[PDB]
Order: structure tokens, then C-alpha cells, then sequence
């Protein structure tokens, strides 16, 4: 009554090696889980992270690189042109003979950066406004800085785009940062000294004077001003109510409620979108419909910005994007990041050149390089089979929601209505595999030389933020995939209602039509049920089967909600993590993530409890004993088998909106009463806690 196909003794060997039978499954599921992993694994050198997730991660590169290295004649333009981005990316010779020169030559077009241009004031002066320097980078380079303008879909209307403004982001990975004492120390000092070495560096190759103090004191400057915008922003628990976020306005409005004044100008809302949005041939009026996320932030900027000089800004304003830039040029560059990279990340070295190179491409040219990856990777008959688990899942959250008894009848008819409009994405559309000219359509003006590897990303930065601008009078279009097939992971969108599981994602550990199902559904079937479970969180409950941010719950089932989701803010809020030094979890930042996971985990249970209902039990593992519903549980942690360097366990508890792999399966499992019977936990021993958080 065992199974001993092929494919059963691989998913044995590997289940068996993760785990470390000698720790007690009750004490610590992730120990028990991934002992066997972590006793047997080093973190490279260049990951920040590692694991059987990264792992995958570093996997699809490797397809990527041979889809990608070798041109064949049967290639479309599109393809052509991706390996062409390819090998110009790879070149480092030539990359490296260029030194800095095509920064330099970028230079002016930005109004260059004070402290490497000497007259700066002389030479830039006169011409310099923000509303002009700051919608330089926004519109042509896609640099975001002090005011953040983009088109995007309007919230409360999901057929359409609005122009946004909100907070800008930081140099530095969160606000918290900016403290700089304790364990944000080095960073502060290493970006310091990156900015520093930066303008050395270019200063050295213009052939211009270097003054030490000089650079300390100016670049400490640029430090003192962002230290200031980091604490003007709202925190990530005061953005997560979509609901207060969104404020439409008019520019009419904006210009009385949101006045700025910079160098003494003062400033023109009006001005600055028409800087941006001419770009793409649109012009705007006051009339003009605008959803503003940051009105706390642009108050608090205007007795900030008043303080600075067009120097004082222009210095910040390039740096953030030279930032960008500087893997980009030459070895020499290269370097003057290393410990910055080493105080964010724990990174003695960066990954391979054509890593970085194949990721690249691959984000900008999606269907050109998933059309290669899945023709190279990619069942395409497990479509049908995701198809089916999808509908199995879709059916048990439609199921659980009556025995809600903490939701009312008509909330639970709404949130039915929802779940059965959630429209779902498998591997990759078809155009891009069986429609070559569309594809060669889309890469039309792009254009690359092959040892102008900056110049290409240049126009990347252009072609990228040009496409986003003319959306703003067109409707979102339908059929587009929020994802490339070439990905692992998996996606919810609230603004379409849709849940996308790229062909990246549909492999082991989480999905083989050739592994047990206890496997698949304790895998993909998990992410299913994460990824429906997201239209109904914290923040895709506040958002209707169409996608648009309206209130569909009445004030008691809303506020019972609130009630239950309180529980795992405290669970998780109350973890805390030796690697970030002791630091606990944000339970709020990540309490979407953990409803999603706390969801998806009972979903995917029941469904494979059906499963077993309708078609019996499943032959069992060689060399295991556990049935079948403990290798449910197995597989379902030994996804998060791995580890961080403290650097970025720091950096991830303030970015990241998952909580950590250990305590996704250690938070999960101690709230499911369906894991401690499948292992016979004692009552209160550390994977059995008496208290149990549920939502969904
Ligand atoms: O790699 C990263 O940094 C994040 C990956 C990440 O979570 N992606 C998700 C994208 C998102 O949030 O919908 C998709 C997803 C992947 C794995 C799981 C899962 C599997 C087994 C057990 C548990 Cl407790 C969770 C749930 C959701
Ligand atoms: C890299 O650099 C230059 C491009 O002009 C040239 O000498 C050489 O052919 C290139 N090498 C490769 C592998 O592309
Ligand atoms: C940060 O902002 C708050 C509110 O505007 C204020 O209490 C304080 O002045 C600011 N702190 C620093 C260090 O700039
Ligand atoms: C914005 O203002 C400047 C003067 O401050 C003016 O020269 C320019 O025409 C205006 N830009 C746009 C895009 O209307
Ligand atoms: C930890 O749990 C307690 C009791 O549930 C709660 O009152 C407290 O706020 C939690 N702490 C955090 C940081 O979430
Ligand atoms: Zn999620």
C-alpha cells in the first residue's frame, strides 16, 4: 500500500532531509518541519535571505539564463531584442571601459548634482524650479522624489486611471532608519559614506578639486533634509485603511489646502502635473480630478521645504537616483556600494552579474521572457488541474462563510457575490506564446545597442514611466495579466478582483500532478486559498466584486470583524525575533498577510479533507511514517525552510507586510486545531495555545 513511482521517492527524500525527526512536532512545527535544512545550510555569501523559496528563486534564473544566452534562428524581433538587452547587460568589459562617462553625460539633464558640479548655482540657478526638477525625474526617469506623482486606477472607480499624489520613499529601507542609534547605526553611516564616495568618485573623473569637510558637510546636509522628509511620512499602520487613504480632490483645491513654498518660489501643483503630463501630449486644468494618500505629509513638508535652498534639494533629489545608477557604471562604481549593500542586506558580495542581468530583462520585457520561460519550464497541462483546485477552494470559502456566526446574512450574501466573481490567471496567457506579432507590437520603440548597456536602461526608464503617463484617459484594460508567467509567487489585485498564479509558482514543492495530493494541497492549495482569502482582508474587504472601494459591510459585521482580527495583532505583534536583536513582528503591518495565511491554510485543510472524502485515502511515503494529513502539514511548512542574515531581518521586520517564514508556520499552526490533532498536541504546549485566532 506504498507508493514507489519516481516522483513519490523524490518528494520522500526531500520532505525527509528538510525535516529533524529528534525535535517534538508540538514544541516547534518549524524546527520539526526544517531542522534537518537548517543544521545542513549556509546563507551565500550574496543572499540576503535563504531557502527553499529563494532556492526556487535562484532556480528559474538559471532557466532564464539559458533561454536567454544563446540566440537561435527561429527567434521572433521580441525575443531578439531581449537577448540583445541580454548581452548588452552582460558586457562588463565594455560596461567597465566606460567608466562613469554616461552618468556624466546624464548629468545635466537632472540640473546635475551640486556638490560634483562646481558653479552649480551659476550654471543651474536660474532655470530651477522643483516643479521642474522634481518632474524631470518623475517623467522621464520614473524617479520619484519629495512629491510622488503617478497615474494609477482610481479606487472608487476601477474602470479608470486618476492621477495620484503621495509620500515619496527613502534612500534608506523604512522611516525607522532615520533614527540612527542602535541598530540603524551603521546603515546611516554607510549611506553617508556611499553618498560621500559617489561624489568623490565623479568628482575625480571631471577632473575637479576634492575638498574632504567639504563633502561631509554637504552630503551630512542631505542627510539632515531626508531625516526630515522620513519623519514627515505617515507610518505604514497610518496608510492601511483604504478607506481614510483615498481623498480626491481637484489641483483647484489641492492649491488652497496644500500650499508649498521651496526657495521662496512658491510652488504650482498646476505647473508641476503639466511638467509631468505634457510629457505624453495631455494637458491639465484645475478642473482636473486628483487622489491625494499623503495631505498629513504635505503639511508637514511645507515649514520643512521652506528651509532648504535649490542646492540643498538638488543635492538630495540626484542623489536618490544616481543611487539607482551606480551598479550600472563601471567596477569602480560598483564598489562604492558595498557597504551600504552589506548594512541593508548582510551581503558580503553582489550575485552574479548574469543573475541580476536575466531579472532585469525579465522585468522589462515580461512576455517577452515568459513566452521563452515557459516554452522552456512549463507544463502547460497543469493548467487544468490548478483550474480544478482553484474551483475546489473557491467552493469551500463560499461554504465556510455560513458558518460564520459572527457575520450577518446579508454581509455573507455580499462577500458570496465576491467570491464568485474573483476572476483567476493560470501560468501565462496565451498571446505571448501563440500570437508572435502582438508581442513584437508591444517592444516596438525599443530600440538597444548591445555594448550600451546604460543607454538601454535609460530608455527602459523612459519607455516605463511614458506608458504609465498615457494611461491616465484610458480605460484599465481587462485582459492584461498583473504578473509575468516567469515569477514565484502569486497575486490578489482588489482593483480586479482577480488571483494570478504565474507558471513559476506551479511546481514542488507546491504543485506536480505528479505528487501526492496531500502535497498539493498543502502547497498551491495553501496559496489558493491565501490568495482568495486577500479579497477579504484588512484592506480587500473594503473593496467590492468589481473592484471598487465601496462599503459593503454593515457597522456590526465590519466591527465583529475588527473584533476577530484584533487576536492577530496581538499573536503575531507578541512574536519577537532573535535575528532583528529581540525586535517583535508589526502585528498590524502584517495582520493582511496573516489573515490570508490564518484563511488559506483552513481552506485548503477542508478542501483535502473533501478530497480524502471523495476518492479515499492516498498511498503513503516510503520512509515516512506520517499519514497523509501530517504530510499536509509537513509540506505546508517546509515551503518556509531557511533563514536571514540580521541585517535584513532588521530591514524585513520594518519592510516586509509577511511576517517571517517561521512564524507564518508557527502563528498559523498554533491557531488550527485541525494541525495539533493531525500531531495529538498536549493542551497548551507551544504549537497548541488555549486561545486560537479565526477571521475566515
Ligand atoms: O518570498 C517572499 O518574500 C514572500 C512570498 C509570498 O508569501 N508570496 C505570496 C504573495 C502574497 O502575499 O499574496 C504567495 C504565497 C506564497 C506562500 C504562501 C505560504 C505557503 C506555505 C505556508 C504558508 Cl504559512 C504560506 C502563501 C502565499
Ligand atoms: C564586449 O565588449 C565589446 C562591445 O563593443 C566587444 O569587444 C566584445 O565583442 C563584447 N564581448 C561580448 C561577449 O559581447
Ligand atoms: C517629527 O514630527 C512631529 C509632528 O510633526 C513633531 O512632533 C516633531 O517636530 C518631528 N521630530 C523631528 C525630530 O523632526
Ligand atoms: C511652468 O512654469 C515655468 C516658469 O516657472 C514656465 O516656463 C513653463 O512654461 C511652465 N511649464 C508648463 C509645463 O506649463
Ligand atoms: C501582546 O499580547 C497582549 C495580550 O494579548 C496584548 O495586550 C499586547 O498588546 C500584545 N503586544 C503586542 C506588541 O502586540
Ligand atoms: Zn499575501
Amino acid at each position: 500500500g506504498i507508493c514507489k513511482s519516481s516522483d513519490c521517492i523524490k518528494s520522500a527524500a526531500r520532505l525527509i532531509q528538510n525535516m529533524d525527526a529528534t525535535t517534538e512536532p508540538c514544541t516547534d512545527f518549524f524546527k520539526y518541519a526544517c531542522g534537518g535544512w537548517l543544521k545542513r545550510n549556509v546563507i551565500p555569501e550574496t543572499s540576503s535571505r535563504y531557502g527553499n523559496f529563494d532556492i526556487l528563486r535562484d532556480e528559474l534564473e538559471v532557466v532564464l539564463k539559458d533561454v536567454l544566452q544563446e540566440p537561435k534562428t527561429e527567434d521572433i524581433v521580441a525575443v531578439q531584442k531581449a537577448k540583445a538587452l541580454y548581452r548588452s547587460c552582460i558586457n562588463e568589459s565594455a560596461i567597465d571601459s566606460r567608466g562613469g562617462e554616461p552618468l556624466l553625460k546624464l548629468l545635466p539633464d537632472i540640473y546635475g548634482w551640486p556638490v560634483a558640479t562646481e558653479n552649480w548655482e551659476q550654471k543651474y540657478g536660474a532655470s530651477w524650479t522643483a516643479e521642474k526638477a522634481i518632474a524631470q525625474l518623475n517623467s522621464k526617469y520614473g524617479k520619484k522624489v519629495l512629491i510622488n506623482l503617478f497615474v494609477g486606477t482610481d479606487d472608487k472607480n476601477s474602470v479608470n486611471h486618476v492621477i495620484h499624489i503621495d509620500q515619496p520613499r527613502l534612500g534608506l529601507p523604512s522611516r525607522d532608519y532615520y533614527e540612527c542609534t542602535g541598530i540603524y547605526k551603521e546603515a546611516c553611516t554607510a549611506y553617508v559614506d556611499f553618498m560621500i564616495s559617489v561624489a568623490r568618485l565623479i568628482r575625480q573623473e571631471e577632473r575637479l578639486p576634492i575638498d574632504e569637510n567639504q563633502l561631509a558637510l554637504e552630503m551630512n546636509k542631505v542627510m539632515e533634509l531626508e531625516k526630515e522628509i522620513a519623519n514627515a511620512t505617515a507610518k505604514p499602520e497610518d496608510r492601511n485603511d483604504p478607506m481614510l487613504l483615498y481623498n480626491k480632490m481637484t489641483l483647484a483645491q489641492i492649491q488652497n489646502n496644500f500650499s508649498l513654498e521651496i526657495n521662496g518660489k512658491p510652488f504650482s501643483w498646476l505647473n508641476f502635473t503639466n511638467e509631468i503630463m505634457s510629457t505624453v501630449n495631455i494637458s491639465i486644468t484645475n478642473e482636473e480630478d486628483v487622489v491625494v494618500y499623503a495631505p498629513e505629509y504635505l503639511t508637514k513638508l511645507k515649514p520643512i521645504l521652506t528651509k532648504y535652498s535649490a542646492r540643498d534639494l538638488q543635492n538630495l533629489m540626484s542623489w536618490r537616483f544616481i543611487m539607482d545608477l551606480v551598479s550600472s557604471l563601471s567596477r569602480t562604481y560598483k564598489e562604492s556600494r558595498n557597504a551600504f549593500r552589506k548594512a541593508l542586506y548582510g551581503t558580503t558580495s553582489e550575485t552574479a552579474t548574469w543573475r541580476r542581468c536575466a531579472n532585469y530583462v525579465n522585468g522589462n520585457m515580461e512576455n517577452a521572457v515568459g513566452r521563452l520561460y515557459v516554452e522552456a519550464a512549463f507544463a502547460g497541462e497543469s493548467k487544468h488541474v490548478v483550474e480544478d483546485l482553484i474551483a475546489q477552494i473557491r467552493e469551500v470559502f463560499i461554504q465556510t462563510l455560513d458558518d460564520l456566526t459572527w457575520m450577518d446574512a446579508e454581509t455573507k450574501k455580499r462577500a458570496e457575490e465576491k467570491a464568485l466573481a474573483i476572476k483567476e490567471r493560470i501560468g501565462y496567457p496565451d498571446d505571448i506564446v501563440s500570437n508572435d506579432n502582438k508581442l513584437n507590437n508591444e517592444y516596438l520603440e525599443l530600440n538597444y545597442k548591445e555594448d550600451e548597456y546604460f543607454e538601454n536602461i535609460i530608455q527602459n526608464l523612459k519607455f516605463s514611466q511614458s506608458k504609465q503617463l498615457k494611461k491616465l484617459r484610458e480605460k484599465v484594460d481587462k485582459d492584461e495579466w498583473i504578473s509575468g508567467a516567469a515569477v514565484v509567487n502569486a497575486f490578489y489585485s482588489s482593483g480586479r478582483n482577480q488571483i494570478v498564479f504565474p507558471a513559476g509558482i506551479l511546481q514542488p514543492p507546491f504543485f506536480s500532478a505528479q505528487q501526492s495530493n496531500s502535497l498539493n494541497y498543502g502547497g498551491i492549495g495553501m496559496v489558493i486559498g491565501h490568495e482568495i482569502t486577500h479579497g477579504f482582508d484588512d484592506n480587500g474587504r473594503n473593496f467590492n466584486k468589481d473592484g471598487d472601494l465601496v462599503d459593503w459591510w454593515t457597522q456590526q459585521s465590519a466591527s465583529n470583524f475588527k473584533e476577530q482580527s484584533q487576536c492577530m495583532v496581538y499573536q503575531y505583534g507578541n512574536f519577537s525575533w532573535d535575528l532583528a536583536g529581540g525586535q517583535h513582528l508589526n502585528g498590524i503591518n502584517t495582520l493582511g498577510e496573516n489573515i490570508a495565511d490564518n484563511g488559506g491554510l483552513g481552506q485548503a485543510y477542508r478542501a483535502y479533507q473533501n478530497y480524502i472524502k471523495k476518492n479515499g485515502e492516498e498511498k503513503l511515503l516510503p520512509g515516512l511514517d506520517l499519514n497523509h494529513k501530517q504530510l499536509f502539514f509537513l509540506n505546508f511548512a517546509q515551503v518556509w525552510c531557511g533563514t536571514y542574515r540580521p541585517e535584513y531581518a532588521v530591514n524585513s521586520i520594518k519592510t516586509d507586510v509577511h511576517s517571517p517564514g517561521n512564524f507564518r508556520i508557527i502563528g498559523t499552526l498554533q491557531n488550527s486545531a485541525e494541525f495539533s490533532e493531525a500531531f495529538h498536541c498536549r493542551k497548551n504546549s507551544y504549537m497548541n495555545p488555549e486561545k486560537k485566532c479565526r477571521v475566515w
